[PDB]
């Protein structure tokens, strides 16, 4: 037993990061089969970054000024395109390591281990939500931009996140692999606030169905409630409104426990109102919204890839 | 920017892992060189674990006894012996994802990552920390065993934990990989209590370090104090006590930020009297003592491998 925030293991996307160069900037790419996916600002000075015109800055580029490096070899690239906010190099190799993969467009509140590189070496895991307001709270330093995040169901990579850019408040914000950006955020360096940071109350609530699994018992109390009466107290202190789509996701945890999915609504009610009077739960003073019912689930069972 | 619980890539050591089986125990071993790794327990049956006799157990077993699948390919075992309390399984192929290896003995307060695995293959990676009672707070399931822990020092994997059993109380206990438990604990199914989980000041420090360097201010006060003073509070708190030795070591931390050590002290005190007033560090509404001073160095400065 025990119950810890678990990243996916890493080998299998380590095995498809390279270095991307042009002119002054390096950055991360990702290679599968003969492409290398990577960020379309690579291409810009610090100066473009204000205000970039994307398509006239690659005007100026041609196959032989992306220098793309694994490991200690270079690749040549023979073709070079923009989709949306990333470039996709085609070269003259195909990843000898390519695992099955795919390339996913995840919701809010769904969670995926990242990869953080830099300069085409990998430098650490850790598992990220996409928050609801369409940002991620991750590590990542300079020369980290490229790096991905990723599922794996079995053996097969899904991959659901690429790293763009920081916000000043020092949240993060990215594309899926088709290069579209999460949420309404743009790759150029100007005024964009993240929204309200909201409490995924399912992963909430997952969680406290791990902590029943694993001992932590004392936050169950004696109360029910409905998804109409709940809502009332997410609203006050900004969760997520409970559907019903999200009680039926949580039937194997209600089902393995034996406590009723609004009987549990029942104790994150009372703990939003009355806080943690000082206690833990598996080791954490807040109530932690980044694991999924599946998250949980899989943890508890001892899922392999 | 931004600070995370961080593992390091797991890859190298997923192409070590391999499953083992005697009799009708399956667990995980460690496959370098031409040697298998892993518990010696594996001989056991459920009731031999109230009083195991390990070198009387062992003469029942020869080397086809003792099953190594490596993914889908069979391992042929030439050799056994017992060493502590692992068993080193002699086979004729030399693992070719071998890396470069390192067998260490780590002291209470230093951190590695763990690979759980299951049956052989991967199922996640996470961050530990030996506790000052040689415990550690992991999540292992049924088929865990043998689940390794190591840190990286750019190519060179330094293996420091391999997984061996869960305590009555949740919590986990384990030996290096010349098979001598940390702590008094013992390979059998007993009364063995861990003793008081003590907090690890100096990383709890670094953190704060960590914290400052990525815009959690807050906690700065306008106080210093001494070693012996700031040790008084730390007595009461069950926190660890602080040693030159330690403050030496976050040397690099005070000059990065230009916080004297002991001004962070007087800091972490006040913390500790007052608490945190329902504000949060770092995402956390606790005083985080899972990261080194090395650690916090390596994720702000984006140290690869
Ligand atoms: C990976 C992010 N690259 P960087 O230039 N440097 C690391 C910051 Br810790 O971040 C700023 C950045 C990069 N690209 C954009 N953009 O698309 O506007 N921004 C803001
Ligand atoms: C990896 C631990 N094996 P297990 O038998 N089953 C998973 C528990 Br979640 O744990 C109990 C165990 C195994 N070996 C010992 N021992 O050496 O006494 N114990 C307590
Ligand atoms: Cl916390």
């Amino acid at each position: 037993s025990g119950f810890r925030k678990m990243a996916f293991p890493s080998g299998k996307v380590e095995g498809c990061m390279v270095q991307v160069t042009c002119g002054t900037t390096t950055l991360n790419g990702l290679w599968l089969d003969d492409v290398v996916y990577c960020p379309r600002h690579v291409i810009c000075t610090s100066e473009d970054m204000l205000n970039p015109n994307y398509e006239d800055l690659l005007i100026r580029k041609s196959n032989h000024n992306f220098l793309v490096q694994a490991g200690n070899v270079q690749l040549r690239v023979i073709g070079h395109s923009m989709q949306n906010c990333v470039l996709k190099l085609k070269v003259d190799t195909a990843n000898p390591k390519t695992p099955k993969y795919k390339f996913v467009r995840i919701q809010p509140g769904q969670t995926f281990s990242v990869l953080a590189c830099y300069n085409g070496s990998p430098s650490g895991v850790y598992q990220c939500a996409m928050r609801p307001n369409f940002t991620i709270k991750g590590s990542f330093l300079n020369g980290s931009c490229g790096s991905v995040g990723f599922n794996i169901d079995y053996d097969c990579v899904s991959f659901c996140y690429m790293h763009h850019m920081e916000l000043p408040t020092g949240v993060h914000a990215g594309t899926d692999l088709e290069g579209n950006f999460y949420g309404p955020f743009v790759d150029r360096q100007t005024a964009q606030a993240a929204g309200t940071d909201t409490t995924i109350t399912v992963n909430v609530l997952a969680w406290l169905y791990a902590a029943v699994i694993n001992g932590d018992r004392w936050f169950l109390n004696r109360f029910t409630t409905t998804l109409n009466d709940f809502n009332l107290v997410a609203m006050k202190y900004n969760y997520e409104p409970l559907t019903q789509d999200h009680v039926d996701i949580l039937g194997p945890l209600s089902a393995q426990t034996g406590i009723a999915v609004l009987d549990m609504c029942a104790s994150l009610k009372e703990l939003l109102q009355n806080g943690m009077n000082g206690r833990t739960i598996l080791g954490s003073a807040l109530l932690e919204d980044e694991f999924t019912p599946f998250d949980v689930v899989r943890q508890c069972s001892g899922v392999t890839f």
